[PDB]
């Protein structure tokens, strides 16, 4: 009944269906489905990108939520730190198609988990004793640049809803980036969603006015990024370790109970955490005042690490 039904700039977005070379299936969700793939011509070059599209034997309703997905990535546009869109499938012959960048490491929650021996505050030279680990440069980084992506999502009048560290992706040179699996996704199976009435909602994530008021904005956004950078200094745990998701969480939540200080976290970063987690959404900073706020934080570490 809405984003499906925005005008399609072909000549800037159609991709040819013969010059995709479908391969395996990276992710299975409750409709639809992500498909590793090669794609010719897309930016003479071969490339490797990720494909949405419906499992066989999907409804008309299905077909419009991939549509108004396709949509909607259109008009957020191009940015560093959001899952860029690289083309779609949409004329007659072949179904539909959502054509994005590929991101080799996956989400950053299990891959922050695949490194837990592999953490370092800071490197010691000789450095390749520490060769692809993780610092605390790279997940100040990683901080500082989802709340640049978040920022432009803002800039484009946009709420994302479900901002968490599984909806992180990581590419290529440390590059993370804002998506959300949306229609492959199974939010069902999916533990980090909990039932609360009809729906399966990311309570772990959402903010108390949200929780309680059904009010989703920028602000309660910026509660999640909090969440967020909980998940990333504990590299990729769950939030509110041990504790029940139950009435007497979210009441406790209302009430200003917090959870404590990560294992990885330096004492800034967990203020900037509790910041994002002020009971007044008025009270929050901004993603400009995280972007900010991250990068002198970013500058502030590279201080502590001046051996060359
Ligand atoms: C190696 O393992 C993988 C690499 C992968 N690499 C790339 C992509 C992958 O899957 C996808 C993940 C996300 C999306 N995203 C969308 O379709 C999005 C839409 C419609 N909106 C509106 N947004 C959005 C963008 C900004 C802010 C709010 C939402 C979206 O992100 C598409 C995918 F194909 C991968 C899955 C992998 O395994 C599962």
């Amino acid at each position: 009944e809405h984003c499906e039904r925005l005008p399609y700039d072909a000549s800037k977005w159609e991709f040819p269906r013969d010059r995709l070379k479908l391969g395996k299936p990276l992710g299975r969700g409750a409709f639809g489905q992500v498909i590793e793939a090669d794609a010719f011509g897309i930016d003479a070059t071969c490339r490797t990108v990720a494909v949405k599209m419906l499992k066989e034997g999907a409804t008309h309703s299905e077909h419009r939520a991939l549509m108004s997905e396709l949509k909607i990535l259109i008009h957020i546009g191009h940015h560093l730190n959001v899952v860029n869109l690289l083309g779609a499938c949409t004329k007659p012959g072949g179904p539909l198609m959502v054509i994005t960048e590929f991101c080799k490491f996956g989400n950053l929650s299990t891959y922050l988990r695949s490194k837990r021996n592999e953490f370092v505050p800071y490197k010691v030279a000789p450095e390749d004793l520490y060769k692809d680990f993780l610092t605390l440069e790279h997940l100040i980084c990683y901080s500082f640049q989802v709340a640049k992506g978040m920022e432009f999502l803002a800039s484009r009048k946009c709420i994302h809803r479900d901002l968490a560290a599984r909806n992180i992706l990581l590419s290529e040179k440390n590059v993370v980036k804002i998506c959300d699996f949306g229609l492959a996704r199974d939010i069902y199976k999916d533990p980090d969603y909990v039932r609360k009435g009809d729906a399966r909602l990311p309570l772990k994530w959402m903010a108390p006015e949200t929780i309680f008021d059904r009010v989703y904005t920028i602000q309660s956004d910026v509660w999640s990024f909090g969440v967020l950078l909980w998940e990333i200094f504990s590299l990729g745990a769950s939030p509110y370790p041990g504790v029940k998701i139950d009435e007497e969480f979210c009441r406790r939540l209302k009430e200003g109970t917090r959870m404590r200080a990560p294992d990885y976290t330096t004492p800034e970063m967990y203020q900037t955490m509790l910041d994002c987690w002020h009971g007044e959404p008025s009270q929050r900073p901004t993603f400009s005042e995280l972007v900010e706020h991250l990068g002198n934080l970013l500058q502030a570490n590279a201080q502590q690490d001046r051996h060359h």
